[PDB]
């Protein structure tokens, strides 16, 4: 139903959600796709009308979609899903024709305190700590770009 937020300029759906790191930072936490069943992204979803600010969204939905509680510990800013519904070529470049994007993600790291085997979605997704190299591997396979320039803003260790 119509509880979900748009950019009153752009129409993009507004979504939260948070890049989950290990407090010694080696570590992301992904969680696969319930409609895209094989593809690891993570933790995120739609802002509702009563929700007072990005991070009330992106922290509820740490926990309804992988059972993770903990701190904020920075503002990752934001980032577009700019996937179409074809091209446009510029001399030394080529381009995808312009549309708005389909959704603005709001990213905040979040320090992980902890993980609980019981949560809303438990029995409709996996979720597993992964390394900088397999994360980003993970995200070019579920052709999310936009998710990894979130990743790759946080204090993740990318040294492995
Ligand atoms: O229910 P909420 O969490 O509040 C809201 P969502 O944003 O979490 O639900 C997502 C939504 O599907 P739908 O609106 O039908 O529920 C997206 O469709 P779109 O953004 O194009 O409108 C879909 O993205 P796409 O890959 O199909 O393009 C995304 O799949 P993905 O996991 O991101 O790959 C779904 O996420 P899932 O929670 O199912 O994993
Ligand atoms: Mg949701
Ligand atoms: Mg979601």
């Amino acid at each position: 139903r119509e509880n979900q937020v748009y950019s009153p300029v752009t129409g993009a759906r507004l979504v939260a959600g948070c890049i989950c790191l290990t407090p010694d930072k080696k570590q992301v936490l992904m969680i696969t796709s319930s409609a895209h069943k094989k593809r690891w992204i993570v933790p995120k979803g739609g802002v509702e009308k009563d929700e007072p600010n990005y991070e009330t969204t992106a922290q509820r939905e740490t926990w309804e979609e992988a059972g993770c509680i903990g701190k904020i510990v920075a503002n990752l800013g934001t980032v577009e899903d700019m996937r179409p519904p074809q091209f446009e070529n510029s001399r030394k470049d080529s381009e995808v024709a312009k549309h708005p994007p389909r959704t603005e993600f709001h990213f905040y790291e979040l320090e992980i305190e902890n993980l609980l085997d019981k949560f809303p979605e438990c029995h409709k997704r996996h979720r597993k700590l992964y390394s900088y190299t397999e994360a980003k591997q993970n995200l070019i396979d579920a052709k999310r770009p936009e998710l990894l320039e979130a990743l790759n803003r946080s204090a993740i260790i990318k040294d492995d």
